[PDB]
RNA sequence: GUAGUAACAAGAGGAAACUCUGCUUCUGCC
């Protein structure tokens, strides 16, 4: 039976409105959005009836939500159906829609409906349902579909469905006013066609009696006094660039680094001369292969390094110093050539010197420290205390994982590891979930991003953001995961920063509260007239940028020649093959680590450059129709020539590459073979 | 194959308000 407050989210939508409804994670807007439905279906005007629509961005929500709608109205009568990645291409959309009353999806399915021509209109549906409806923005498909909607909507010859958008939080952008919060949420609404903003305001003390929003403790500790580990491989970066500049003045390709290792800022600056290394051009071809390599080399060590720096400062020197062995195996592994070979000498020299670092106790990390006496308070007061563990990076997840493996919280919990997809599949990461909400011992999941929000997990009693920082949408999603009474977020920082930015979001998300408040006071017309002007102002823009040469691409490490674009075919939109006897001379390949079917391909192989002293991964090969072992090249692993200038350039998409291209031709492809 | 007003920014235009730009980090999707 519905809450009180739950009836009254519902209110703006049952009369028809476009409604954008915020409430807290956990607070049941799903089924707000079932009672607007329930309405939707038993006050159709005459000679109709409602087909519903309810979109989720990820799959496990779609899962989720598929099956809640289909035991609230199956009851009843109605037809629910599904569609995802999963089963797009054993379906026909226009058929499941035809002969559904509701259906769930993920957009990117509709988006695709479109784009193939099955669907060419949106008034097939009567009601829209968008969660997470704070994703409608850019090229996001949510905003992809609203897009078309807002064109039917401009053209005034149709009609369009009522839309309903979920969201716990409709954010702040850049705003640091209420003004600004006023404009950024407006624009959300704008996008989605909203007319009435839905919050609880009559029924407060109702909702919070079922949401108990975290108690905050932001903790600011020291970094190590003193950092031997650092020095050591700054010296090595200091070497390796010195060597980098005695092979190119790259100085005259990207700007001098400005030496602050250990930061994300060198990390971008590697990134940034990586581009620009890869681009450089010689009259000399194989001097400009020879240059190219090396560079590469040289910066994707400097990076390795910059890596271990900042693993370093987050976890144990055992943690940063094993990434490197780890990597230094990789490179004795490979083409392994004598620029390789001279910097993996420069590291072992030094190693026994980490090695004996990473063993002194003088050494440890105060921040991780911190973060086992946190836990083991935690546990020790509360032995059922399920916690989650924030933090951004794979490498540190994973650090961490080793760190409370080894070293179990009170000598008997054991961590498990929640990350997205390579990686790990969503069959493995609905396992680890299925642990840790059932487990004895198994009371601590350690997680990137991708445990925010979305898949459920079960409620945790701490939520530990170790240096996870970000804006008031995220940290209104994390502390969703600890929606108990009782429980507690705890922010652990060394940087005075990160406190500064956790001050600015509980500002932010006060004002953001003021924000919809002044324009939940706005009458319909006030409120209607500003989303318009958003929405002409945003066609204008969108109209101006619809009005607004062969290539030869090259290996994006060694430079050598691989194809031209003459010679290439687009498979269904998205997969770039190489036809003829010539290509299959430039590359050579190693069987498919993960050998599965997609989309109608059978992959079999990774392709690689066939000079073994680069072995770049040019993509795959793949079995399509009657066609066995066609190449299937990556726009990322290859730098264009221009034919026409010599000029090389970067494509990291294949967009504005893809109309100078020819499509796959099943009769063309046919006779390229013997009969 | 592709998306993110996410992470971190750094840089460019502007008198300023503020506009544009990332392939990196992370996650999502087909
Ligand atoms: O350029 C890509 C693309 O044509 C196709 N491909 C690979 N992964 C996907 C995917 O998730 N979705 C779609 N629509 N298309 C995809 O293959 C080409 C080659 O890409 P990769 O070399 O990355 O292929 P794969 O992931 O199999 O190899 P690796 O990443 O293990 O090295
Ligand atoms: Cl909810
Ligand atoms: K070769
Ligand atoms: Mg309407
Ligand atoms: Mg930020
Ligand atoms: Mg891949
Ligand atoms: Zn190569």
């Amino acid at each position: 039976k519905a809450r009180s407050y739950q009836i009254e989210l519902a209110q703006p939508a049952i009369n028809g409105k476009n409604a954008l409804i915020c409430a807290p994670t956990g607070s049941g807007k799903t089924f707000v959005s079932i009672l607007i439905c329930e309405h939707h279906f038993q006050n159709m005007p005459a000679g109709r009836k409602a087909k519903v629509v309810f979109l989720a961005t990820k799959v496990p929500v779609y899962e989720q939500q598929k099956n809640v709608f289909k035991h609230h109205f199956e009851r009843q009568g109605y037809s629910v159906q599904g569609i995802s990645g999963e089963n797009f291409s054993n379906v026909s959309v226009e058929k499941v829609i035809e002969d559904s009353d509701i259906i769930v999806v993920t957009p990117q399915i509709l988006v695709n409906s479109f784009e193939d021509g099955t669907l060419t209109s949106l008034s097939i549906f009567t009601l829209m349902i968008f969660d997470e409806c704070h994703n409608t923005t850019g090229n996001h498909p949510y905003n992809v579909l609203m897009t078309r909607y807002l064109e039917q909507k401009f053209n005034s010859a149709s009609q369009l469905p009522q839309i309903l958008g979920l969201t716990a939080s409709v954010g702040v952008g850049n705003a640091k006013n209420i003004e600004e919060t006023i404009e950024h949420i407006c624009s959300l609404c704008s996008y989605l066609d909203i007319q009435a903003i839905s919050t609880v305001r009559e029924n407060i003390q109702e909702l919070q009696r079922f949401m108990n929003k975290p108690e905050i403790d932001v903790r600011l500790v020291k970094r190590r006094i003193h950092n031997p580990f650092a020095a050591i491989i700054s010296n090595l970066m200091s070497e390796t660039e010195a060597l980098m500049r005695t092979i190119y003045s790259v100085d005259t390709l990207s700007q001098n680094s400005k030496k602050d290792f250990g930061t994300q800022n060198y990390e971008h600056w590697i990134v940034v001369t990586q581009r620009k290394c890869r681009l450089l051009q010689l009259e000399d071809k194989e001097e400009e292969s020879r240059i190219c390599r090396a560079l590469f080399i040289c910066t994707e060590h400097l990076r390795k390094y910059n890596d271990a720096l900042i693993i370093s400062e987050d976890a144990r020197i055992i943690d940063a110093l094993s990434y490197l062995t780890e990597f230094f195996t990789n490179v004795k592994n490979g083409p392994y050539t004598e620029l390789e070979q001279h910097l993996t000498a420069k590291f072992q020299e030094k190693e026994p010197e980490l090695i004996a670092l990473s063993k002194d106790e003088t050494n440890e990390n105060p921040k991780l420290e911190e973060l086992v006496c946190i836990l083991d308070d935690a546990y020790r007061y509360n032995p059922q205390t399920r916690t989650l563990l924030f933090a951004k990076t794979r490498a540190l997840v994973s650090a961490l994982k080793k760190c409370m493996e080894e070293n179990p919280i009170l000598n008997y919990i054991k961590p498990g590891v929640l990350m997205g997809r390579g990686g790990m599949t969503l069959p493995s990461q609905k396992g680890v979930l299925d642990a840790f909400k059932t487990s004895k011992d198994n009371r601590l999941l350690i997680a990137t991003s991708v445990a925010d929000e979305g898949i459920d997990i079960v409620q945790c009693n701490l939520v530990v953001l170790y240096e996870y920082s970000g804006n008031v949408t995220k940290m209104i999603q994390v502390r969703g995961r600890g929606r108990a009474a009782g429980s507690k977020c705890i922010l652990v920082t060394s940087k005075t920063e990160v406190v500064e930015n956790e001050k600015c979001n509980r500002y932010k998300e006060e004002m953001m509260n003021k924000a919809v408040e002044k324009i939940q006071k706005w009458d319909e017309e006030t409120f209607a007239k500003k989303i318009h002007n958003l929405q002409m102002k945003e066609r204008v823009l969108r109209d101006s940028r619809r009005k607004e040469g062969q290539k030869n691409l090259l290996c994006g490490k060694c430079k050598a020649y691989a194809c031209s674009t003459d010679d290439i075919r687009i498979i269904k939109d998205s997969h770039h093959i190489v036809l003829g006897e010539a290509f299959k001379e430039r590359y050579t390949t190693k069987p498919h680590k993960k050998p599965m079917q997609f989309d109608g391909f059978e992959k079999k192989s990774k392709m690689y450059c066939r000079n073994n002293n680069c072995q770049h991964d040019w993509g795959i090969t793949v079995k399509y129709l009657t066609f066995d072992n066609l190449p299937v090249i990556k726009i990322k692993s290859f730098v264009m020539e221009s034919t026409a200038t010599g000029t090389q350039m970067d494509f990291q998409k294949w967009k504005s590459i893809n109309s100078s291209l020819k499509n796959f031709d099943v009769e063309e492809m046919s006779n390229l073979y013997p009969p």
